[PDB]
């Protein structure tokens, strides 16, 4: 089938490389237990959402937590802990990434469930300090549960994992929490709309606030 791959990746090696490799890397580590029984799946480029209707991979709705302010993220992009062009085996393994989360080329986010009215996987320490929700319509990633079916370590996260990480154009918002009260929404003005979205989720309380760089309120984070 078809897929977007690595197209949302920020880290230029890994762009420069064939899926193929990527994919090896991904899953070279793998023991054969769970060779036998799982496949890479990328998500495709026409995928089913969690509400079971099919959409394009660009418009599932995608979540990832991070207490990096906009100043940062919108500007960068996600980019992952480990970037050097010849790294561990431990930190390419999809396996090991979705298993225990130690340091690796990989960004995280998770599927919104729109069978759950729009619920998300929330880490625990989400409501404790300044954290950031940011709203994610990238294209391509791996699709963990689809990936490891049954051997998936933690299906409850609904693990969408971009080795390489995730450009700045492909997140559209951000809902900045300090101890889990909402201050800000944060509009990203260089989101690639892919069109059909929902409109970003909002109260009437809530100030919109559209990003730019080095925004006077855009870099509140934990010290």
């Amino acid at each position: 089938y078809m897929t977007n791959g690595i197209q949302a990746a920020v880290v230029e090696w890994i762009r420069a490389l064939d899926l193929e490799i990527i994919s090896l890397l991904l899953s070279r580590a793998w023991p054969m237990a769970l060779l036998a029984t799982s496949e890479l799946r990328w998500r495709p480029t026409v995928l089913t959402d969690t509400d079971n209707v099919v959409r394009l991979d660009r418009r599932q709705r995608l979540v990832r937590w991070d207490r990096r302010p906009p100043n940062e993220i919108f500007l960068d992009g996600f980019v992952p802990i480990v970037t050097r062009e010849n790294p561990d085996w431990e930190e390419t393994d999809l396996y090991g990434f979705a298993k225990n989360n130690h340091p690796s080329i990989f960004v995280s986010t998770t599927k919104t469930q729109r069978n759950k009215k729009k619920y998300v996987w929330t880490p625990r320490n989400a409501n404790r300090g300044i954290v950031y929700q940011y709203e994610i319509y990238a294209p391509g990633g791996v699709d963990v549960n689809d990936s490891f079916s049954d051997a998936s370590p933690w299906p409850n996260q609904m693990q969408v994992a971009f080795p390489g990480g995730i450009q700045n154009i492909y997140i559209r918002s951000a809902r900045e929490l300090h101890n889990g009260r909402i201050q800000r929404i944060w509009i990203n003005p260089n989101f690639l709309d892919p069109g059909d979205l929902e409109p970003i989720v909002s109260s009437s309380r809530t100030p919109q606030v559209i990003w730019r760089m080095n925004h006077p309120d855009g870099g509140h984070r934990d010290q």
